[PDB]
């Protein structure tokens, strides 16, 4: 739906938000592994995802339904749980964001 698309792109406004940005900051930008010296990053993560990437292909228009945005905020989030330790600080930062994400995409028309 054109009316899903717009819930979408007002979740992802609330993402980008400042008054998430205690948490949401680590999501902000593609994960730098090299800046990070996560050799590994690449190798275990096959298909990145991080906000800005989400925003760009947004106003590209590339989501062509509800669907396909929200797997691609699960894909970002996945991939946190996924590399890291379950005791690092990222994915307590994870999990907040993406209960901001999963209530308003469960109340999608
Ligand atoms: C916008 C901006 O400058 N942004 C920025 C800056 C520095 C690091 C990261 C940044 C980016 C991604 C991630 C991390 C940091 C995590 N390491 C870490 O100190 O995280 C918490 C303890 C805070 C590592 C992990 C690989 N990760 C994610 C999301 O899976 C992002």
């Amino acid at each position: 739906l054109s009316e899903q698309l717009k819930h979408c792109n007002g979740i992802l406004k609330e993402l980008l938000s400042k008054k998430h940005a205690a948490y949401a900051w680590p999501f902000y930008k593609p994960v730098d592994a090299s800046a990070l010296g996560l050799h590994d990053y690449h190798d275990i993560i096959k298909h990145p995802m991080d906000l800005s990437t989400v925003k760009r292909k947004m106003e590209n228009r590339d989501y062509r339904d509800a669907q396909e945005f929200a797997a691609d905020v699960r894909l970002m989030f996945s991939n946190c749980y996924k590399y890291n330790p379950p005791d690092h600080d990222v994915v307590a930062m994870a999990r907040k964001l993406q209960d901001v994400f999963e209530f308003r995409y469960a109340k999608m028309p």
